[PDB]
């Protein structure tokens, strides 16, 4: 039901080959996106049916240099615009069509879109796309929407026929009846920020999101603020309230944490259930996550400890590698509060400032760690490493920052020859890719199902050593092995033991 998005922007996917695998999983029955929908790259005669779900996204949507003819978001309803595409646009269309049918996408048909809170629209450079210049978009922006901007490039290559004859103001995404605009502001009585027609009686409720079926709170397709089991109120319920007579605090039991914008009794598994009564991926400044016993984790008020931090986070927030430079600042690091990366830059070093390549023994750094709040992405090497030793110790991948938002886990490019990653227990988020990895084997030797927490995980895999070529030398798990599952050969690879240890060696 509830998905994060994606932060790749216009970058090209690792492999292209695996990327409707990629979407399938991280979105297949997912209605609301935390953070941005982006679909970039896919091919002309692409199948994205599971992407029909979709009814909010946090961020913004970007749907570019798709040739896909059609990207049926057709129940998408919402975009908030938290974060934007170019910092400025929600919606984004670009480069849709080539430069016997010719692929581009078409028409948008997004006969559910009714709000955009914040940022504005770019359709741009699409050459087979129409009827991106009919819509009342001025209406879709919401009342507080200061950025109802719309670029529209006309400049098409594509006869189209007008708007289907039933949409009002032939305001429409396509040449179906189906595909006709909804109009929730710009045509309200009173002036009221949504409404569900032109008469007073159709004011929605002040906590509604892109309109109502009646004036309710309970009535909202969808919350402009936040939704209490059905209910749209301005704010989530305090998680703690307040004496009658005191106002001292007490447990409120019907507080909850907020959300995205929904209130629940607790955070999701892998979600951050802050004090004040809030669900994050990260703590507020001076509070610490605590884990709770049932999965979830909490942040709590500290006089805080030095913490380890990687990458997309404080001083490296604007750093997208691991290097000699900064691979000493994960020393001593049982869990990293953000992402490692390894490029072919890590290893290739720096003549611009002199850096030396990042060197395998340098790697051994990361031998103490158990725990990976973001990403690990690794797409680059050194091949004196046959496999992954460097995280053999590592237990937990959160994910909660992704690889272009996307991947908890990424291997590619590499002359491994199995992963060996024995202590992996968890994958808290996110999907797995291996790639053009073509010594690489011990792939299907561990049930993934066992590290994955959700239902929008799995592995994606492809360019690696064949399966018939590895078992063609003798490459399998140990007999000894718990269902003959393992992360690489030999007994110390197995995933669980059917008899009993020596050392990491299942024995008998």
């Amino acid at each position: 039901q509830v998905c994060t998005g994606t932060d790749m922007k216009l970058r090209l996917p690792a492999s292209p080959e695996t990327h409707l695998d990629m979407l399938r999983h991280l979105y297949q029955g997912c209605q609301v996106v935390q953070g941005n929908l982006e679909l970039t790259y896919l091919p002309t005669n692409a199948s994205l049916s599971f992407l029909q779900d979709i009814q909010e996204v946090q961020g913004y949507v970007l749907i570019a240099h798709n040739q896909v003819r059609q990207v049926p978001l057709q129940r998408l309803r919402i975009v908030r615009g938290t974060q934007l595409f170019e910092d400025n646009y929600a919606l984004a269309v670009l480069d849709n069509g080539d430069p016997a049918s010719p692929g581009g996408l078409r028409e948008l048909q997004l006969r559910s879109l009714t709000e955009i809170l914040k940022g504005g629209v770019l359709i741009q450079r699409n050459p087979q796309l129409c009827y991106q210049d009919t819509i009342l978009w001025k209406d879709i922006f919401h009342k507080n929407n200061q950025l109802a901007l719309t670029l529209i490039d006309t400049n098409r290559s594509r006869a189209c026929h007008p708007c289907s004859p039933m949409c009002k103001g032939s305001r429409c995404w396509g040449e179906s009846s189906e595909d006709c605009q909804s109009l929730t502001r710009t045509v309200c009585a009173g002036g009221c920020a949504r409404c569900k027609g032109p008469l007073p009686t159709d004011c929605c409720h002040e906590q509604c999101a892109a309109g109502c079926t009646g004036p309710k709170h309970s009535d909202c397709l969808a919350c402009l603020h936040f939704n209490h089991s059905g209910i749209c109120e301005l704010h989530c319920p305090a998680l703690v309230t307040y004496n009658t007579d005191t106002f001292e605090s007490m447990p409120n039991p019907e507080g909850r944490y907020t959300f995205g914008a929904s209130c629940v009794t607790a955070c999701p598994y892998n979600y951050l259930s802050t004090d004040v009564g809030s669900c994050t991926l990260v703590c507020p400044l001076h509070n610490q996550e605590v884990t709770a016993e049932d999965g979830t984790q909490r942040c709590e008020k500290c006089p805080c400890a030095r913490v380890c931090y990687g990458l997309g986070m404080e001083h490296l927030r604007e750093v997208r590698a691991v290097t000699s430079a900064n691979i000493q600042e994960f020393a001593g690091c049982k869990k990293i509060f953000g992402s490692l990366a390894f490029l072919p830059e890590s290893f290739d070093g720096d003549p611009a400032s002199n850096t030396a390549p990042l060197q395998p023994e340098q790697l051994q750094v990361f031998e103490t760690l158990e725990e990976i709040t973001g990403y690990l992405y690794i797409s680059a090497w050194p091949d004196s490493l046959p496999d992954l030793s460097v995280f053999q110790n590592l237990q937990v991948i959160r994910g909660r920052i992704l690889h272009n938002g996307a991947y908890s886990l990424t291997l590619q490019g590499l002359g491994i020859s199995w992963l060996g990653l024995r202590s992996l227990r968890e994958l808290g988020s996110g999907l797995a890719l291996i790639h053009h990895n073509t010594h690489l084997c011990f792939v299907h030797t561990v049930p993934w199902d066992q590290l994955f927490r959700n239902p929008h995980q799995a592995l994606l895999h492809t360019a690696n050593r064949p399966e018939d070529e590895c078992v063609g030398e003798g490459l399998a798990c140990h007999q000894l092995c718990a269902r003959g599952h393992c992360w690489g050969p030999g007994p110390t690879q197995c995933v669980n033991c059917s008899q009993f240890l020596r050392g990491q060696e299942c024995v008998e």
